[PDB]
């Protein structure tokens, strides 16, 4: 029986190998042309713009949340996509509990930001909703603007 | 035995990193145009074709036309026609025996969501189905064109 | 002991199991409908137009290259996406001003080919990188025009 769970052991071995290798390559197939890995995250655009109300429900019913990047390497690789697609996307977070105070979904202050200079500014008085632009930087907008959508998984 | 014993510790790790990285893809892959509902994937091609066009590009890729068996299936199927506002075939056919739809393998069907007055084979001569974003479905001619979604 | 064992390698052929079945299927799903595997090869559509540079720049960062069929078979696949989105495609290859004809981009010498008859012509004197026509067959091309973006991996 130690002979049997040896030849077991030794088929699994083989099996999770090809497994393994299998599926490294089918990672760079799956992200071509709209996904970006960094870390342990994915971010995945949807190619098409929408309100923030309608963004965060698609991320959500995917299973998923809109882009939050916490970190620059974060922020970089969104950029990414989002110039490679030349629209800028809505971020998660917003400020309409307590106008200033940006939080994520959770209502979790923020570990990170890329305010362009001068931003958050609330221009005309009702910029609950966060962009990021081409260059990377981020800016507070009207949450019924229509942006990219960008999820994170 | 002690050798087999550090084998087999090292599969358990190995084993849950791969699924659990196979989940987030699989997640990632369904984001914008899939859905998941128990055992089976609805995936669509974004674009419109006529029937037969259709049937073979899902056969082509190793699925079938969207065969919706239960309510569950169906609303998952409404949620991508819902998305890219544009109704979608369905598998199902009444070709060979007017008034009955079958699968593709020709048995009968096991659910159905008809609209109201359907089926009603307008013009003596609509044989496949057509399903609409509020999820209810209507017999329409085999020669238009609707949105391609196919079931692995 | 070997109980033990026994337990845990039947949990491990249960997990195995239920991961092949899982990938095989979710292989047919990331395939349909911009892409096509033959053999150990995988190509991807973007699914829309770039002039060359910007074509080979999107491969090279998702980890592939630009599409380059080795074989009749290799050729016959590709061609099965380009009928599909009705578009003629770039391939990999350029005309070397050092070599002083069409040449891989590691510089070495094209093994199989189709080209269509009559080509390459170089026609108005500037025609550097090659596409695939919806017949499968070759045809040397200004490298500024816009052509489908089909990446090899
Ligand atoms: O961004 C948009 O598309 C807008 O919504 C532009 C709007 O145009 C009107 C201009 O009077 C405003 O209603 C609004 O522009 C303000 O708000 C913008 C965003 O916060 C909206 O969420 C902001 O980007 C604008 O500033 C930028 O553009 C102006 C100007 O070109 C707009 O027409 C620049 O003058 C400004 O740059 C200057 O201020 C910066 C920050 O203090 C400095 O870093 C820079 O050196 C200055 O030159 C900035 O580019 C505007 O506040
Ligand atoms: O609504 C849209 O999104 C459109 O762009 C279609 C156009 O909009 C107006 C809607 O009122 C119409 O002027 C036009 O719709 C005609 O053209 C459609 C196609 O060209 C593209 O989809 C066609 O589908 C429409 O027919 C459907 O809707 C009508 C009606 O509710 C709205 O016009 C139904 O009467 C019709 O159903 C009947 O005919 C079907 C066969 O064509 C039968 O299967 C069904 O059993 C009948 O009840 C169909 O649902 C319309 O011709
Ligand atoms: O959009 C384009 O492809 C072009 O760039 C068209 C351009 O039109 C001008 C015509 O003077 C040229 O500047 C250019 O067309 C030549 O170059 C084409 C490509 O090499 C561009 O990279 C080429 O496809 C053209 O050839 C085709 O058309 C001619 C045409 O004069 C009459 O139809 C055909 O003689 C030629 O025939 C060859 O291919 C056939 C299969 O399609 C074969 O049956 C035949 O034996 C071949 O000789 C081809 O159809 C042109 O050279
Ligand atoms: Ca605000
Ligand atoms: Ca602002
Ligand atoms: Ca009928
Ligand atoms: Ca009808
Ligand atoms: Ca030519």
């Amino acid at each position: 029986d130690v002979a049997s769970l040896r030849q077991q052991v030794e088929a699994l071995q083989g099996q999770v190998q090809h497994l393994q290798a299998a599926f490294s390559q089918y990672k760079k197939v799956e992200l071509f042309p709209n996904g970006q890995s960094v870390g342990e995250k994915i971010f995945k655009t949807a190619g098409f713009v929408k309100p923030f109300t309608e963004a965060q429900l698609l991320c959500t019913q995917a299973g998923g949340q809109l882009a939050s990047p916490r970190s620059a390497a974060e922020n970089a690789a969104l950029q990414q996509l989002v110039v490679a697609k030349n629209e800028a996307a809505f971020l998660s977070m917003t400020d309409s509990k307590t106008e200033g105070k940006f939080t994520y979904p959770t209502g979790e202050s923020l570990v990170y930001s890329n305010w362009a200079p001068g931003e958050p500014n609330d221009d005309g008085g009702s910029e609950d909703c966060v962009e990021i632009f081409t260059n990377g930087k981020w800016n507070d907008r009207a949450c019924g603007e229509k942006r990219l959508v960008v999820c994170e998984f």
